[PDB]
Parts: C-alpha cells; sequence; structure tokens
C-alpha cells in the first residue's frame, strides 16, 4: 500500500 | 475535476 500511495503522490506532484 | 485532483494531492501531502 505504501508503493501505491507514493505512485499517486509522484504522478500528481 | 481540477478540484478532485487537488483534494487527492492535498490529502497525500
Amino acid at each position: 500500500f505504501k508503493r501505491i500511495v507514493q505512485r499517486i503522490k509522484d504522478f500528481l506532484r
């Protein structure tokens, strides 16, 4: 789940 | 949809 959150954060930054 | 994207970004910041 940490992987999934960081991917969304990186897509939107 | 801009508002929705900003709500996700702000939740994860």
